[PDB]
């Protein structure tokens, strides 16, 4: 006995969520699997519980460094790590319900098992099978531990989620957002911390002008960056603290070492090898601009497809997917084109489009012509902490079409969503002086750069 | 004796003085520049800059005084040093005229430090010297007045407001536009009791009510208390030194400090702008045309003075295409007063661009119109016991859904306006918001998620 439903969605994260609950708006049955908790990666282990913890470094920031300059005095200040954890654990429990009155309001039937394929159309949840001509495989990725002896005393960005205390000292190595952003975050809650990277910078596909603020601004409060640095071993001494041995012959001992070198798609343990789904050269399911796999009737969307990790590109390219198998929206697609990116480092970066590096090596230098403004933000520049700030514009051609946008600074993190909508229409510097600025905020640094 | 000549000569160091004087030098024109008072007018040293100086100052106590404790942080004997923070915001200010003298230096603007006076349509006397240009240009700004009651003497003005060094006990705020709005949103998170009077039903009027409804309704919840259909008859100085504010439905009020934001007028008079023929228009502003030309050929008049639209950068934009326009050749060249954008830091704060609802409606009609709105909670305040709204709405007309205005109400919107403000100008459409991808998570991405 099989049970059919028009689709069976595998893996409710920000992508199997999206596309379930709008293949449901057009009238499709719909089964969701999840075998963790529901929300995935970015409502459990991700985006949310980040950024709780990014808000709580920008009042850590307010209380130990601004506030004395704003004419704030106050004693015996405490923090109480358990309590924004509770608070932070309170607003994911929310979501959750959440997804759950939506599934009850659509008809999404979900079950809170691991499915496993049978066959390229069929698979087994609890001990029973389920059929559907419409499969998505939206199971996500999972965090990297290195290969290095003593790799297993450390934690990845799961474990960062599982710390009921700030570590007196914390060692992340990493050179991507996730190594940057924890690292800024444990320095603002007071944790000494060290940042590893393998090579010269940080944030390598992200505008070196804008990069270089993020590392002047650490050498001067921030983490301590180590560049050209390979992990050689890790040792637990009996007094439980860990021991970092570089190649170069340094050390450094602390009491968590964080690995945020890089993630991979979730492809083991549910018979995918039985589907006949293929992977491309870089690991992941091959897929076409409409997220169909090798195999017709299975679809892979989010992280697993490997096109860009971001939550929006996942729920945006599930949600399309649906509209195409049950609206009749025969050439609907994501554009994977000039996605806008926030990286909550201390400063925020901002950027869309392309880096100069990027626009240099896909037009040719003469092409192209950068705008770029330097200024300190407001809310440091009347205390003994000022904050530079740098905007800046990427160029090509006669009309200067601006192909990237980028900044870093205080607040920059909400100012980049506009920008996004004008480069996707293809805005011009001319669009961008004849666009009044707003007075005062760090936004109209870029309209009115000459 | 002799009398000097200048091919421009601009009355005013404000926003729209500055940046006209800088654009004709950069043009090669020679340039004498007069300021009676600071270099950078109003904006820098008694408007936008302060303000926003004393916003942050809201921001920071509104952290250690309600969300802190949601965020695990406890402190105690919490002090607050007026004085401090405003001796930090007047040198930060003083930091900021020194970059205008670096400017003038650098595109070889002459400047004097002293009130000009016309003797004629194209002179003026500065410091007992005069001095001839063939292109003048009134920059001169407006002031704030007091209303013409008895006791309106014992209130201030905004400029009062700067000039306060400690928290009042208990201050009222007479007025209905972003300054009344703003100043009471920054004295209420400083600790003092604080009372809003307006003449009608809800301030600012001229906003989208939907968003305004939510600031009203946080206000009655936490922050002033709003008084509606209020009409200040008198005000009396009681002998502790407290003032009463008598209405004229008789109710009494009693505070320590009381602000008059009721309007700007210009600056008109005191400078023989009675010796140069030029108009005023109905509405007593200098009377231009599309180009800032004045009714007297070879004067021109830009910014708050000419009534258009009281903000730093149409001053500043205008201020620069006048000077393209007369030192540049560029002769069709002026500036687009419409589809300005404005952020209020009222609290939460507003961002607004293009038309109201009610505005497009009476435009186009209820047929052509349709608006989106997304409603939610800043994630921010979303983990505290104190949650606070958010309200972003898209007006849009015809059948390609057309962006012609769009607004938002919430934590971090000062900040998203401005590059929807580009997409507006460019004539975005829903279609083009929905073909952008989202920021998560951000307040911004509820602007492109809307159904
Ligand atoms: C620390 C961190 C910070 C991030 N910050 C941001 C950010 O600020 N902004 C942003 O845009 N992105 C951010 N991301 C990325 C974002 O979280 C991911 O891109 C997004 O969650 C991917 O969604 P998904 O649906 O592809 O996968 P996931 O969200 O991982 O969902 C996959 C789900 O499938 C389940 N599953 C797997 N196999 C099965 C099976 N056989 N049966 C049933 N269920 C199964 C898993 O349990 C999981 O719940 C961050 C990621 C991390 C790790
Ligand atoms: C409290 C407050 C808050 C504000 N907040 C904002 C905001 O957030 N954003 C925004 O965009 N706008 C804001 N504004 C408005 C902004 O300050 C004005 O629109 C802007 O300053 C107008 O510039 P202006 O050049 O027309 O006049 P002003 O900046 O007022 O400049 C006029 C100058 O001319 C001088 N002057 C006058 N007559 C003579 C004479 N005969 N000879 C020599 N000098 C003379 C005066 O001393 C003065 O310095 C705010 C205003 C106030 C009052
Ligand atoms: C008769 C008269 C004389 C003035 N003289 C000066 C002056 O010498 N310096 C100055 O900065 N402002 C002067 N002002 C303007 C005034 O001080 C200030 O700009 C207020 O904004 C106007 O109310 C004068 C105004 C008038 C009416
Ligand atoms: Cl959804
Ligand atoms: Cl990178
Ligand atoms: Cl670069
Ligand atoms: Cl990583
Ligand atoms: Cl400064
Ligand atoms: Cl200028
Ligand atoms: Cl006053
Ligand atoms: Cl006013």
């Amino acid at each position: 006995m099989v049970i059919p439903y028009d689709y069976i969605v595998i893996g409710g994260g920000s992508a199997g969520i999206a596309s379930a609950n709008r293949a449901a708006m057009h009238g499709a049955k719909v089964l969701l699997a999840e075998g963790k908790e529901i929300g995935g990666t970015c409502v459990n282990l991700g985006c949310v519980p980040k950024k709780v913890m990014w808000y709580g470094a920008q009042v850590a920031d307010i209380l130990g460094t601004y506030a004395k300059d704003y004419g704030f005095d106050f004693k015996e200040k405490a923090f109480d790590f358990k309590q924004l954890k509770a608070n932070r654990q309170a607003y994911i429990d929310r979501i959750h319900a959440s997804y759950e009155r939506g599934f009850e309001q659509n008809g999404v039937d979900r079950i809170y098992d691991y499915a496993v394929f049978k066959d390229a159309h069929t698979v087994e949840i609890a001990g029973q099978l389920y059929t559907a001509p419409h499969i998505l495989i939206a199971t996500g990725g999972h965090p990297v531990f290195p290969d290095i002896e003593g790799a297993q005393y450390g934690i990845s960005s799961d474990g960062f989620f599982a710390l009921d205390e700030v570590p007196k000292r914390t060692a992340v190595v990493g050179a991507g957002y996730i190594a940057v952003e924890l690292a800024g975050v444990l320095h603002a809650l007071g944790s000494k911390t060290d940042l590893f990277i393998r090579h010269d910078r940080p944030l390598r596909s992200f505008d070196k002008t804008i990069v270089d603020v993020l590392v002047d601004e650490m050498a001067v409060n921030g983490p301590r960056l180590h560049t050209h640095a390979e992990v050689a071993k890790v040792v637990k001494n009996t007094d439980e603290s860990l021991t970092l041995y570089l190649k170069d012959g340094q050390e450094v001992e602390v009491d968590q070492l964080i690995w945020a070198i890089g993630r991979k798609p979730n492809l083991e343990g549910f018979s995918l090898d039985k589907t006949g789904v293929t992977l491309n050269d870089k690991g992941y399911i091959e897929t076409d601009a409409y997220e169909n796999t090798s195999v017709k009737g299975i679809y892979a969307v989010g992280d697993v497809n490997g096109k860009l990790a971001l939550t929006p590109v996942a729920v945006a390219a599930g949600r399309r997917l649906s509209e195409r198998l049950f609206n009749g929206k025969t050439d609907e697609k994501l554009d994977y084109q000039n996605v806008a990116t926030v990286i909550f480092s201390h400063p925020v970066i901002g950027s869309v489009g392309l880096s100069e590096e990027a626009a240099v090596k896909q037009y040719g230098q003469e092409a192209v012509k950068t705008y770029q403004s330097r200024f300190t933000s407001m809310f440091t520049a009347i205390t003994n902490h000022r904050q530079p700030c740098l905007m800046k514009l990427v160029t090509v051609g006669d009309t200067e079409k601006i192909v990237g946008l980028h900044g870093i600074g205080y607040g920059v993190d909400e100012m980049i969503q506009g920008f996004a909508v004008a480069i996707k229409m293809g805005a011009t510097k001319a669009d961008f002086d004849n666009t009044v600025a707003i007075h005062p905020t760090g936004s109209e640094e870029f309209v009115t750069m000459r």
